[PDB]
């Protein structure tokens, strides 16, 4: 479940708590 592919599912850059 690694951030490359939810990223743009939540917003591109988000790998922070968002």
């Amino acid at each position: 479940r690694g951030l490359r592919r939810l990223g743009r599912k939540i917003a591109h850059g988000v790998k922070k708590y968002g």
